[PDB]
RNA sequence: CCUGCUUUGCGCAGG
């Protein structure tokens, strides 16, 4: 372990006690490697959320619907948008969502987010965006989807370090796949902190957060 | 085999 993991692990520890119902689905997640959203990323949401207190959420890629949960139990006024292309994960997120009664607050689309700009924009503004989705597509998921940012809203993109890889020298990374995806990500980085109509910031929890206000 | 797609990490489209 370095200095990076033995920190994670040590907020991990620190972490208060979910609930048992919460506690299952993470568990869930683990046993059946559904990539969910890493413990110490999903607080430091969590707590932006908390000071923000959104009326309304998007968030691109549900998977089965452990993020959109875990924001709606924070934010009991909260609506959220949540779209999953997977059509196992889409019947598995909208069933967990059911479970925890949270089916009048939490709304799943199944398809592709690309494609559903039309449908989205019916329940437009959005006062968060927080795209959770395909490495390769999050300057697309951002021109898509900003329009229909609040005012004052908040866009979110998760995984904008991976694993640190973005920050190295990953020019002979293998297999060339990898190796553009992860130059993908950096290109995004460096486009969207440039960006002068927002204000972004780095956080450098979990797979990599980064927090863009839009400004006046 | 190699190149593109898919995946958090065997099947398509090419050479
Ligand atoms: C990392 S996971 C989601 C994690 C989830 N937010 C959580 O923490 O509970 C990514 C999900 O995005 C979905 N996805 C990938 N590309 C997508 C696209 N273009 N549109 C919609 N969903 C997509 C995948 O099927 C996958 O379930």
């Amino acid at each position: 372990t370095d200095r990076y993991e033995q920190i994670n692990d040590y907020i991990e520890a620190l972490l208060k006690p979910r609930p048992d119902n919460v506690k299952r689905l993470e568990a869930y997640a683990e046993e059946h490697h559904v990539p969910i959203m890493e413990k110490a990323g999903m607080e430091v949401l969590l707590q932006i959320l908390s000071v923000k207190q959104p009326k309304k959420i998007l968030e691109i890629g549900t998977a089965i619907g452990y993020s959109a949960i875990r924001m709606a139990l924070e934010l009991p006024s909260a609506e959220i948008y949540t779209i999953e292309r997977n059509e196992k994960r889409h019947e598995e997120a909208v069933n967990n969502i059911k479970e925890f009664q949270l089916d009048d607050r939490i709304h799943v689309f199944y398809g592709d987010a690309l494609e559903l700009a039309d449908a989205v924009h019916v329940t437009a503004p959005y006062d968060v965006i927080f795209i959770d989705a395909a490495k390769g597509q999050y300057q697309n998921f951002f021109h898509l989807y900003e329009p229909m940012l609040s005012p004052d809203g908040v866009i979110i993109t998760d995984n904008v370090l991976f694993k640190g890889l973005v920050a190295e020298d990953y020019s002979k990374i293998e297999p060339k796949r990898r190796r553009r995806l992860v130059a993908k990500i950096d290109e995004y980085n460096h486009w969207l902190m440039n960006h002068p109509d927002y204000q972004t910031a780095i956080i450098p929890v979990g797979d990599g957060l980064a927090i863009s206000k839009k400004k006046r």
